[PDB]
């Protein structure tokens, strides 16, 4: 697990990590949420061509389309809008908790 990355760079692979994660049903979320969103204008996803697409398919969809870490982005800033909160919070926590500490 640890001192794996001693010098790396991930990208799509912590994407790929996460959306593993992800059942039918939720990846099903997911791609449709951001694919068929006009909250992010068009949409970068093409026209239903990830229906028959899994966490494989979906890390190089994203990753494709949008970016490296964008893709990231994506899924992380997703799965809190697919009520994946948990695997979301292994994702952003960002900074700071309350006072001080964090």
């Amino acid at each position: 697990g640890h001192m794996l990355r001693t010098a790396g760079r991930d990208g799509l692979c912590r994407l790929s990590t996460y959306l593993e994660e992800l059942e039918a049903v939720e990846l099903k979320k997911f791609k449709l949420y951001l694919g068929t969103a006009t909250e992010l204008g068009e949409g970068k996803i093409p026209w239903g061509s990830m229906e028959k697409a899994g966490p494989l398919e979906m890390a190089q969809l994203l990753i494709t389309h949008f970016g490296p870490e964008e893709a990231w982005r994506l899924a992380l800033s997703t799965f809190e809008r697919i009520n994946r909160k948990d695997l979301w919070e292994r994702g952003q926590r960002e900074d700071l908790v309350r006072d001080t500490v964090e």
